[PDB]
């Protein structure tokens, strides 16, 4: 179960975050650590498409090869805090698993600047969830976490030393698919 009410960044700049570009997960922390693998690749695009607030997600387990994309429509709870449906799609946006009420994630932007961010998500897939997940994001897939984002981790009363890096997994991303999926 999820246990955290993540606080959104004071003065969050929504248009900069949701600009249509890609964010890579460089480091992650699940508060129920066994809920997810120890080696992971994830990225997202976030933007407004024809007036609608959207995210496109990519997950890849570098050991099993399990791969999936999702297209999400975000509803606003407050500035920087969203509830997202999700539909599982192929990389071209064709629906594999349709939207359904019980399949949603919350998404809170705790810190962001032009290059880096700290987010919280709580996934619900039916009666289950995947624990609280925190993710450090960067615009550059290879960037080590800098002082702005590490300080934000501290300000959330978390320890960056506990976060697991994605950098040693040979992660390769289809940026074109993530951008195009925003429209789907
Ligand atoms: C690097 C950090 C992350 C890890 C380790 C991770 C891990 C996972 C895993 C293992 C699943 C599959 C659960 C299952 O078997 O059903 C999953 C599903 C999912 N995750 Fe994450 N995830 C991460 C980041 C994110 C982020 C940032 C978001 C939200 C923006 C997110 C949203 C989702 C969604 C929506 C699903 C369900 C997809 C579907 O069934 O269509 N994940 N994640």
């Amino acid at each position: 179960a999820c246990t955290k009410n993540a606080i959104a960044q004071t003065g969050f700049n929504k248009d900069k975050y949701f600009n249509g570009d890609v964010w890579y997960v460089t480091d992650y922390l699940d508060l129920e650590p066994d809920d997810v693998p120890k080696r992971y690749c994830a990225a997202l695009a976030a933007g407004t498409a024809s007036g609608k607030l959207k995210e496109a997600l990519y997950h890849y387990d570098p050991k099993t090869q399990d791969t999936f994309y999702d297209v999400s429509e975000l509803q606003v709870e407050s500035l920087g805090k969203y509830t997202a449906n999700f539909k599982k799609v192929d990389k071209n946006g064709n629906v594999k698993v349709a939207v359904t009420a019980g399949n949603y994630y919350t998404f809170t932007v705790m810190y962001a600047d032009d290059s880096s961010a700290l987010i919280h998500t709580c996934l619900h897939k039916g009666n289950k969830d995947l624990g609280d997940v925190y993710a450090v994001l960067n615009r550059n897939k290879d960037a080590a976490a800098g002082d702005k984002v590490k300080s934000a981790v501290s300000a959330a009363t978390l320890e960056f030393s506990k976060f697991i890096s994605t950098k040693e997994n040979n992660c390769a991303y289809d940026n074109d698919s993530l951008k195009s999926l925003l429209t789907k």
